[PDB]
């Protein structure tokens, strides 16, 4: 069950991952890194600055994940807000900066690709193939994780 649960969750942050891929048309290396990678706000805002091409977004750069990497994340949940989209799929600062639920951010990333390829905003997030597999390093790290984990996996199913 815990394999299982850890393959799954690994196939959403890659479809997420893909989608987003698609959408900046550049390739974001691994997916067993991907979450972490977030956590700066520099994806999260280049993908605001797509959605919203007459306007200059500010990108604070820097190798160091430091608060004014906070800015960069603001500019997305300003986004997301923004355009309507429920506050129920929104994610705290918190949960991606001091990656308290990054799961959160994944599952937001989900929301938002429904809520723009319904619309044809997009292009629409593409279920993973059923012979994805990661290597059994990336899911045990991924069964550890959840194991020192006090938080809940969202409902992507539900989406
Ligand atoms: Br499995
Ligand atoms: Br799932
Ligand atoms: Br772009
Ligand atoms: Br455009
Ligand atoms: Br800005
Ligand atoms: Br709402
Ligand atoms: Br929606
Ligand atoms: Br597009
Ligand atoms: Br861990
Ligand atoms: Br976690
Ligand atoms: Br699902």
């Amino acid at each position: 069950r815990e394999t299982l649960q850890a393959y799954d969750y690994l196939c959403r942050v890659d479809e997420a991952k893909k989608w987003i891929e698609e959408c900046l048309g550049t390739d974001l290396g691994p997916t067993s890194t991907f979450e972490q990678s977030l956590r700066n706000g520099v994806v999260l805002a280049l993908l605001v600055q797509k959605f919203q091409p007459d306007k200059l977004i500010k990108i604070f750069y820097s190798n160091e994940l430091q608060f004014r990497h906070s800015d960069n994340i603001n500019k997305f949940l300003d986004f997301i807000h923004g355009i309507g989209l429920p506050e129920i799929f929104h994610f705290e600062l918190t949960d991606i900066y001091e990656g308290k639920n990054l799961p959160k951010v994944i599952y937001c990333i989900h929301a938002l690709s429904y809520f723009l390829s319904m619309q044809d905003l997009a292009p629409p997030l593409i279920k993973s193939d059923e012979n994805l597999s990661f290597t059994d390093e990336d899911v045990s790290i991924i069964v550890r994780r959840l194991r020192q984990s006090n938080v809940i996996l969202p409902n992507f199913k539900a989406l």
